[PDB]
């Protein structure tokens, strides 16, 4: 007793004489392999070439293969949000309106372009052997009352914003949203937090105890890893949290589009988010699913569905590609960390 993606049976017939699917995406492949089986149990007539590859990798591929008139990939499924949306906003997306997404969310969607997949929060991270839940706060205050410890200093990860699309993303979203995040880059300053590229290099440091806690990765990363680093504690926040989401579109040039729309569908839907939830640990974009990474799971752990802000699949995000508008956040950001 299980549903399948709602897809069209005239795009399943198109796709099986297409035979195969050319994924680039951001998902680490070990993350993605239950996705991927599945739908291939669902369409064993599509071989899938699935090609993990870091944000600015995808983007620059795809528009060099694009430029060159080269075939590229059928589906991009990246968290570079404003690079994903560049890119739909340019005409590099195939229109299409997803059987699956009739009620996703506005904050969800570019139109027919472009798709959220996840809901995912920038939370913080710690180390158990170093830090007891109740010396965790859950808000950017308290971190930053935590952070003016003697012990605390050099014992703080975040994201370099200079190095990382995603880090950009979230600490400008953090910037522009919460006044409070002002007082806690100073603190990020006096505690010498170090800034990483990776969240698998910042996480390294916490587990070996090198640092005590790290701020604004991924829940979704947190979650995964607990399943194996039984010293890794996540704690939400309570003062507002801001959730990045994985934006998924269709080329335009797709030499497979119906194979795409296929993986597209199967995503968004009912079947395929509760399997990235419960084997991925990827936070859900439906609001429907039920477990830990989830919508519901998120808005009952940080107080309410209102304290979420959501990065919208919106061309407003655009305005973080201006540099006028990179600048007052990171020339502050400069000053306040180092
Ligand atoms: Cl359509
Ligand atoms: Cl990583
Ligand atoms: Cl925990
Ligand atoms: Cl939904």
């Amino acid at each position: 007793q299980q549903s399948r993606p709602a897809s069209d049976p005239q795009v399943v017939e198109a796709a099986r004489k297409e035979g195969r699917l050319i994924i680039y995406s951001s998902t680490d492949q070990s993350s993605a392999q239950a996705l991927l089986d599945d739908f291939r149990k669902l369409y064993p007539f599509i071989q899938i070439e699935y090609n993990d590859l870091g944000t600015q990798a995808i983007y620059d591929r795809f528009v060099s293969e694009t430029a060159a008139g080269a075939s590229s990939a059928d589906l991009l499924w990246s968290a570079a949000m404003e690079l994903q949306v560049k890119l739909a906003s340019e005409g590099y997306a195939l229109p299409y309106d997803s059987p699956e997404a009739k009620n996703w969310p506005a904050n969800a969607r570019l139109g027919n372009l472009a798709y959220s997949t996840t809901l995912e929060p920038a939370v913080v991270v710690y180390n158990k052997r170093f830090l007891k839940p109740e010396e965790v706060p859950t808000t950017r205050e308290g971190l930053a009352r935590l952070l003016q410890e003697p012990r605390m200093r050099g014992r703080v990860a975040t994201w370099d914003p200079e190095r990382s699309a995603v880090g950009f993303t979230i600490l400008k979203a953090d910037y522009d949203r919460f006044p409070a995040f002002q007082e806690l880059a100073r603190a990020f300053g006096k505690a010498q937090a170090a800034l990483y590229s990776s969240t698998g290099a910042a996480f390294e440091k916490v587990i070996s105890g090198e640092h005590y806690l790290a701020y604004g990765f991924f829940g979704s990363y947190a979650l995964l890893r607990q399943r194996t680093v039984k010293d890794l504690g996540i704690a939400y926040l309570t003062d507002g949290t801001v959730a990045i989401q994985r934006v998924a579109f269709i080329n335009k040039r797709a030499a497979h589009p119906n194979a795409a729309k296929l993986f597209l569908d199967y995503l968004l839907s009912l079947r395929g988010q509760n399997l990235m939830a419960y084997t991925a640990l990827i936070f859900a974009r439906r609001e429907t699913v039920v477990g830990e990474a989830t919508p519901q799971a998120l808005y009952k752990a940080v107080g309410g569905k209102d304290k979420v802000y959501a990065i919208p699949v919106s061309t407003e995000i655009l305005k973080n590609l201006d540099p006028a508008e990179r600048m007052r956040f990171l020339t502050f950001w400069r000053q306040a960390v180092r």
